[PDB]
């Protein structure tokens, strides 16, 4: 049998560089002959010998006739789909995994675990598939839109950790973590700390004993909730990030939130899922983050890094590393993932570039990928090249 | 060599939940650039490492110009086709197995067995393919439209059991079972009991010694014929189901048929293939069924369960478990199948949702899948999302 | 390494039955969204674990704009292409093997051998590819359109035999056979007997020591040239078939050619490649043939069988076995091939059904397949279902 | 683990012959239903069991709406893509490897190495991918459009050699060679000799100790720079080819450049990447080259051969071997590659046939392949068959 997967030391590098752009709508012209799927919330998850590009589709293509409702978030048509990283997600190239309006996926070194949530809002359901089999489900506990990550889950030794949350977008949404093995929930983990609102966590391995996540708090602050989950004891604690470099959107000027680390500041109602990925060295730990260039709008995307320290307590500003997407371009959700190289892991940040043209036309997205490679400074940005009027 | 397949104990679960929807016609708009095939009578059959989604196509696509005749059942163009479960059955994604206007398929743990019937009505022919080779055939015995299951066949130890029938849709159609091994018929089985009319059986393993099937009687009753085939002796007996919860369509009010179990009641001419799948426990046996919400029309689909007892004699009503498809939606054929998980089998029910718009336009279908997963109550229904006018 | 392939005994059966229809032009409507390739001269060749459907394309699709010249036979655009048997040969599904306006292919149990002829008419060239590598070539010897089989080549123990010919369509075209091993010509074989005109041979194994072929004589007779190639000595002899059942098209009434077996009769200028496949039994040898229903036109196709005897000397009429294609349908080239089953070989006959609508529109073909299966009589015919005006 | 790859002796042959034509735009008609990608700079690279056809796409298809800018060379949309040799490079068939406006790729016998350059002109970046992982990068040293080969890199024992260059198209562009192993740069090689301008080298193994390349000098001569890289010492020297048969375009009459081998002659500003491939014999060494038929324009393509001698010093004219593409047809870039046969290597020359119709329409290319096969003389030329107005 294939051995289980474990996080390794990251590959040598000191900078991220532009790697790949998946812009399916460059082939959606009325005049063309292609069938790109209408998606949102894309992410990437890799196994030992291949990366898959997942997304939640509206079960419709461009060109097409089912544009009405593609801006709506939850419905009975949404499905979690995927293609091998590098292929254009078309009607024919995609595989439909399950019905879901919220998802996640990960590989334990032996098989794929697909997570998808659906069901009525007041009683949603987390469904789990292992390979080709439907294995387990989890019920809503706050009866207000149970939902999950929108990024990869994290496995170690055959145990995969996943964040789920339930609650009001504008109130309390206390999250929990699920310990899954071979498609079945073996443990339920209730976190400690600042818990009032945690959603859309982007998690990763900081080491073999700790999983860290940068999340979204949709109602109380522009500071991102940060999770430390001890895999050894299966205990999690959450505290807000202390950096002057607020990573949520919308947000106020940097360092404008006065008070100790724990101070929420103004509500700044709303948020965005943020990119976060680890760079593990024998001695150091690099934490890479991404945020929109606009404090108010989903445009642009900047890279930031920060070595060592403690996110829960360091107030210091993060170090700008580069502009991945300019303000003229869409900068929506971002996520982190790692590519498995021969003897080391490669950290990457993916970016969702949504083509928004209103409620009267289609609504979909491109996915730009940036990975740690070589040294130097980040050289080039990403554009989608799509004219929504074609 | 790979070992043969045997039924195992079902996976832990106490409820079915919405799993997947294959709606190819969401990409058939005149405006689109896709080629979904025109099909009917879909089913699913799984091997140890993959499920295939089979159907009988009219060898035509939407958009297209061969809509005339797609409502006709038998012709010289129909073919048995398949895609891996999860892929949209398009012109290019499908594999054409053989010419057939009635089919079945199953995997013995080593190879695929494709069954397809064609030939003139008065002298049809059951043809058998094993992998890439045409291996055997079976002739018509009643000379009135020989036909088969329209669902998976069942294998154990390399022996696959298949139901075939021959006879008048409005009269006697006595069925037989064929014992096949490696593509060749090794035995012919003539059942005992109530035999006047049995067709379109949905069979499954109740254990390693018994195969049970819920069938359709098209001319004498709204009660479904139920088969018990002893794999050990190769003997089969048939008796009608005694439940007050009549599973055929059309049908009369529940429990309206007076008399002992054997009473047919009024003719209620016509029928529908029904879903039926087993849930095997160490001590118990769960029997899951599906039927249309309308007593008269092919709309809606309800799930029902019943633990233990004897179908041939228990008059008790089945226990409603959920609405998989509302009355506003099409509820046509349904079938059962099982997904092979690492150490247990997963029972599922598939539903054919036909887009019927008359004899002047195309006629095709979506396939909704529900599988046993987790506990609780069934949460959400399925809709096709197709506007036949696009 | 995989062992080499050898002919085995055929599988049990006493009749051919309709198996499969590949009609790509059912998806070529102006209104559709497909891309079937424009082809002619299709054939099938099988390895141990898969059959491939080959053809010579005009490097154009329907719908499209390169219909002018698709009725022309040789040009610089033609290519030998293939798909796995069962897939529709589309622009994307096909693999382009090499430039050729005449082809052949076969598998030795380890790898594929692709044969393709191209080059100017007065100095054509047989090119040989083994797997992904171009291995050998053969020059024109009569400088008048060197060409090959248009059906599978035959391998035994790693040695593959192929018929090539050169000469005037209306005069002498003496054929030769090439002994190839691992992509390179190891021997050249010059046949004895009646050699004035042999082309488009359909060859097969009658046993482990003899390869027999039914060929076409385009200028001197309506009787088909018949080859007996002794694999042991690498010697070939050719004599005309003596049957009253003339297998070429055009042809005169049956048994109308007076004189001994060797008499050519009237010229009946022209011909057609004919189907021919062996049924090997421990004691007997069945020879199956196919010919058009019309003596003058390429419409319809009949099956015939003949057990034992000697084709070179038996004048007896062949035994009609069935109508595979009615006179209302196109009956062009036919070929034979064998499917490898677990422990026996399955003989099949393929039929080219060309959609001819003149020099002003596209010109392409469907492929119908009939294989030996079960017993009884041949039940059903094949139709293409294509309306050339769509 | 699979053993590393090493150059072997070439397969027996004495001539090149027409092998294959990949003309994706034969399926790009407004009327068609296909999606060929818009590309330029195609090349081929083979592993032990498969060849891949690479190219730099403009991330647009025909028919489509993104033709403006497809004649521009560098931008943020270009990507290195590939298909298995033989498949039409369509939107769905292609795999997108990375963002790059200049590329190269090669296989070491265990894995694929993808090279792609992008970034701003004054600070471009060579990025390296090994399999699915981004492994290394290389910075610009002359800050004037760092770029690479546009043909396969060359591996031996797990070490792959690649040419990169930097500098003014109209001035000095001193090249360097990178020694890469498993995706990471292990050595940097600075060549000796005539170094003022070397770009777009077409390299190959002349033996296990020497890699030779025919390159382009865009500003000082119509004579091609020729590299001899000793793999044993990792030292490279460059000198101009001495042949009277000038291989660049534009160029003056043959032998019109007076003076010793080293004389540049007139500037003849501009160039073209040229085909070059080795034919290794136990005693001899054949060097095959290709050049446009027109001295001034990119039309036509001729083959030339030359056995033994020393390119740096032999003034003798090369021996014309054939016309692969006539003057009526486009003859743009050409490259060499080798197919791995069972026990020998097969040398081939690929040709880029660009469909140029101005800056107001699409700009893309066909790829014709010629390989060493059999003996005799080169028989047939290649045409694209594309009408740019459809
Ligand atoms: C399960 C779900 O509905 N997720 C949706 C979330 C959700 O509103 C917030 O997490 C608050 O709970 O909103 C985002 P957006 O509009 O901010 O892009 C789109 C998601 O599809
Ligand atoms: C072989 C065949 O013809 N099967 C057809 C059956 C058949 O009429 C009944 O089983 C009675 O024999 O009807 C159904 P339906 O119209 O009820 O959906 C469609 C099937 O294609
Ligand atoms: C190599 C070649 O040209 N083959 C062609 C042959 C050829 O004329 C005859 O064999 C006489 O040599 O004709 C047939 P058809 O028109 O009879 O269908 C079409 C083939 O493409
Ligand atoms: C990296 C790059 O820009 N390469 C381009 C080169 C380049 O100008 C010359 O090598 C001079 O440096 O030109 C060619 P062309 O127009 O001659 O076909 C097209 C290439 O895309
Ligand atoms: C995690 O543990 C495994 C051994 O159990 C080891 O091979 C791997 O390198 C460890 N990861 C880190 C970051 O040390
Ligand atoms: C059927 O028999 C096999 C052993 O022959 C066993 O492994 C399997 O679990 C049995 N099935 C059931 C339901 O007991
Ligand atoms: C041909 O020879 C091989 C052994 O060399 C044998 O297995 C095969 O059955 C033979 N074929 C026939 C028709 O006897
Ligand atoms: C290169 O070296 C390997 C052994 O290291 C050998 O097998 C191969 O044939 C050599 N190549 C040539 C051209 O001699
Ligand atoms: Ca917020
Ligand atoms: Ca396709
Ligand atoms: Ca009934
Ligand atoms: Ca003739
Ligand atoms: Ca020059």
């Amino acid at each position: 049998e294939p051995e289980w997967t474990y996080p390794r030391l990251s590959c040598q590098g000191s900078t991220f560089q532009k790697a790949l752009l998946i812009s399916p709508h460059r082939f959606g012209e009325i005049k063309g002959n292609s069938a790109p799927l209408i998606i949102r919330e894309p992410f990437v998850a890799c196994g030992p010998k291949e990366c898959r590009h997942f997304a939640l589709t509206h079960y419709a293509a461009q060109p097409g006739g089912y544009y009405n409702g593609t801006r709506k978030d939850r419905n009975k048509l949404r499905h979690l789909v995927s293609v091998k990283l590098g292929k254009i997600p078309t009607v024919e190239n995609s595989i439909f995994h399950m019905a879901a309006w919220s998802g996640s996926a990960c590989h334990d070194g032996r098989e794929w675990t697909y997570i998808g949530v659906d069901g009525p809002d007041n009683d949603a359901l987390v469904k789990i598939k292992y390979g080709e089999a439907y294995t387990d489900t989890y019920h809503s506990y706050a009866h207000n839109i149970l939902r999950t990550q929108e990024s990869a889950c994290n496995c170690i030794g055959g145990d995969c950790y996943l964040m789920i949350t339930d609650g009001s977008a504008s109130g309390i949404s206390k999250c929990r973590f699920l310990k899954i093995r071979e498609g079945r929930i073996i443990k339920e983990i209730l976190p400690t700390g600042r818990v009032e609102h945690t959603e859309e966590c982007t998690c990763g391995f900081a080491s073999n004993k700790t999983i860290e996540c940068a999340c979204r708090d949709n109602s109380y602050t522009a500071k991102r909730p940060f999770v430390k989950l001890n895999v050894e004891t299966d205990t999690a604690e959450i505290r807000l990030m202390c950096t002057k470099t607020y990573l949520d959107t919308p947000r106020p000027d940097d360092g404008s939130i006065a008070g100790p680390c724990e101070s929420n500041g103004d509500k700044w109602l709303g948020g965005i899922k943020g990119g976060f990925v680890h760079q593990r060295m024998a001695s150091k730990i690099g934490r890479w983050y991404s945020r929109t260039m606009s404090k108010t709008n989903r445009m642009g995307m900047e890279l930031y890094v920060r070595y060592d320290g403690d996110p829960w307590t360091d107030s210091d500003a993060l170090t700008l590393s580069g502009v991945m997407v300019s303000i003229e371009e869409p900068g929506w959700y971002s996520f982190g993932f790692e590519i498995k190289d021969k003897k080391c892991d490669v950290p990457c940040i993916g970016i969702e570039m949504v083509h928004d043209g209103g409620k009267d036309t289609w609504h979909s997205a491109a996915t730009a990928i940036y990975c740690l490679m070589g040294s130097g400074q980040l050289l080039w940005d990403t554009v989608t090249g799509v004219d929504m009027a074609l």
